[PDB]
DNA sequence: CCCGTGAGTCCG
DNA sequence: CGGACTACGGG
């Protein structure tokens, strides 16, 4: 019937756990959308996340002009707000770095991941309701991680200690999603996303197949050369575009 | 018109906006005397601040024994008390340090950048009225923070994340300040204010000009020996001897 | 207080 | 590998 509610219990329970956490060492600012921006992202859930799924598009983590600002996943605001057509009240974190203020869909900055990703499904799907028949997208970390100047800290450069603990309990809560949306394929946006997924899914017996695309982010110089042309190739090889129309 | 009652508005606004703000880390004592010696305070601008001004001295903050304790800028005791005339009820901060309590118009120590400030425009105006007649005087930043032991850190020695926080709220005040009173002139006490007005009123395009005159502290090596005669000097070439007598 | 030296970050 | 921007100790 509709995954929708049960999605969103999954991420609030999933907040939960995260929120007892306690970072450390070169952490020195910890943002979660899930809980400022709360309003968009449930909107967009209930918008989107109907019926069952096919296909889990899952990045790593949010960008700080992105979904950081949306509460949506590679949630750029252009593209939110005029192709999903998804609003919603954004307060702010308790912590803000001055260089890293949420100022949600007056952000003015372009997540460049986020506008990349988007515009490929605007471009292959035309409307949104295409690309959500049969897909989702959603991150396997809901939190942004800073350190004392406001750089952004993703879950591998954090201590050992700290960093297995998060994404063990990430990993959890993945699981859960996965069976929550019915898929029967995930794909990994970036080979993080890719690898941790299979890892997580074979941990708890899920057979469902894992694959992967090239992550849009422009620190990767092979993305700057026709990141679009490449991820269609991708999409054509994985036998998904049939679902994307 | 006279500005005083929009210039002590902008300043509610500006105490609206800091009282929001939490700082840690070195800082554990943050003092506002504008709440807690309101009264002196707003005695001085409605007292001095009766027409629009052409000449604003601009401080940085506050010091522990002078605005700190009377709420006037510059505020050492005796000058504020026998010159400026201003008096009213001084309260205490909500969390003092046990060597800096608030003692107000009874704090026995002298404040040595006040008292340099004021006895300079007592010589060279004679009474308090000559030096209002065009000029007044204000703060960037009407907080004094303290660390543990109850050391002064100017917003020059706060981390800079605090730092940014601060001194973006404050110049917004300032430049709200400077339009309220009609200001054609900014002169920075020590090269700090000076900078941080000039980059402030430039961004915004106000149609007014900074300079800068040597800082009194007696932390100020430069200022030792012969602080009065090298300002005078100062503002003689700035050309506002004329405007002060 | 002011300056001189210099390290963190960005170059999407 | 360069160039611009913008913590802290001595004076």
């Amino acid at each position: 019937e509709s995954p929708a509610d049960s999605f969103l219990k999954v991420e609030l329970e999933l907040n939960l756990k995260l929120s007892n956490l306690v970072f450390q060492d070169p952490v020195q600012y910890v943002y979660n959308p899930l809980v400022y921006a709360w309003a968009p992202h449930e909107n967009y859930v209930q918008t989107y996340c109907k019926s069952k799924k096919e296909v889990l598009f899952l990045g790593m983590n949010p960008g700080p002009f992105g979904m950081a600002q949306t509460g949506v996943p590679f949630g750029e605001v252009n593209h939110v707000r005029d192709w999903l057509q998804i609003e919603g009240p954004v307060s702010k974190p308790e912590v803000e770095h001055p260089k890293r203020r949420i100022r949600g869909f007056e952000c003015p900055q372009s997540e460049v991941s986020g506008a990349r990703f988007w515009s490929l499904f605007k471009s292959l799907c035309g409307q949104p309701e295409t690309f959500f028949k049969h897909c989702f997208v959603h991150n396997h970390c809901p939190l942004i991680f800073m350190n004392h100047s406001g750089k952004n800290l993703t879950p591998t450069d954090l201590p050992k200690a700290q960093r297995d603990t998060l994404l063990e309990i990430c990993d959890e809560a993945l699981c859960q999603a996965v069976r929550v949306l019915g898929v029967k394929l995930v794909i990994g946006v970036g080979r993080f996303s890719e690898q941790r997924a299979r890892k997580a899914l074979m941990a708890e017996g899920i057979d469902v197949t894992v694959k992967g695309i090239m992550h849009p982010s422009p620190r990767n110089p092979q993305a700057n050369k026709g990141w679009e042309g490449i991820v269609r190739g991708q999409l054509l090889e994985l036998g998904v575009l049939s679902l994307l129309t």
